[PDB]
């Protein structure tokens, strides 16, 4: 007699913890800004951003994958 | 008689901490800034950022990838 | 008769910490900036980043990959 | 004139992390346990646990307690 | 004129990890146990625990405590 | 005129760690044990404990405390 058993298990734990977390931010102060343009010439695209204080957190990343191939086969 | 078992276990853990994690920040200050721009000539594309207190998280990375072949063959 | 027992175990902990974690900023201040431009000539892209004080964190790495390859090959 | 202004902040951070956290006990094995008693007299109380395997984690521990008292007298 | 600023700043961090953290246990092994009780005559309280393997965490401790006063008297 | 600013800052750190951490137990083997007991007369209490393998952590410490006190009094 044949007897194949074909029991994988998967119990693993995954956590992505990915961008700004738990900060304390006390109290920032950004200064007085000031933009003057005279007479400028733009031949393609601007972009332009003008702030005093910016926080920013871009996450592309943090993404969890499992690729997962089971093959059985007999005879 | 043959008996085959084919019970891999994965119980593992995996954990990623990225980017700006528990960081204190207590008062701090920007400067004043001034921008002045008189006659100038862009050709091609401009990006242009004018702050005074940046805080910036950029996370492209912090993923978990795991990737699992198994394969039984028999005869 | 044949008994095949094929039961590798995966126990591992992965951990990565990566970019800015737990760091402290007292008071930190940035100076006076002054950008004064005339008469310049831009052919190509132009990239440009004027501030006073810049908290920066950028973490392409800090990923956890896992492969891993299973093959039972009975006659 | 006379101006008070009472404005204490905290922001701090109190963590516990008490008992048994994290461990890895891999294929613990327990022995054969025999217990014969005969013609014992007991006057008081018995407590009596009797097993192969025991995994106990008691935390009477691990509380966080804060207590705070303001006051702010004037004449 | 008088002026009376009270901002008293709590930003700490405090961590208590207390008990059994990140170990390893790889086949731990209890023998065989035999315990033989003839004739015994006990007069007052009996606490009896019998076993192969034990595992115990015991924690009264790892608690965190904050006590903070505050006063503000004028005239 | 008067000015008082009173703002004491707290940003420390305290941790503790106490008990078992980051141990490897491989294959610790518990011998045999044989308790054999006849004709035994105890007046008061009995504790008793017996095994082959123990792991005992006890940790009634690894509390942390902090006492403030603060006081501002004018006239």
């Amino acid at each position: 007699s044949v007897q194949i058993v074909y029991k994988p298990v998967d119990l693993s734990k995954v956590t992505s913890k990915c961008g700004s977390l738990g900060n304390i931010h006390h109290k920032p102060g950004g200064g007085q800004v000031e933009v003057k343009s005279e007479k400028l010439d733009f031949k393609d695209r601007v972009q332009s951003k003008i702030g005093s204080l910016d926080n920013i957190t871009h996450v592309p990343g943090g993404g969890n994958k499992k690729i997962e191939t089971h093959k059985l086969t007999f005879r």
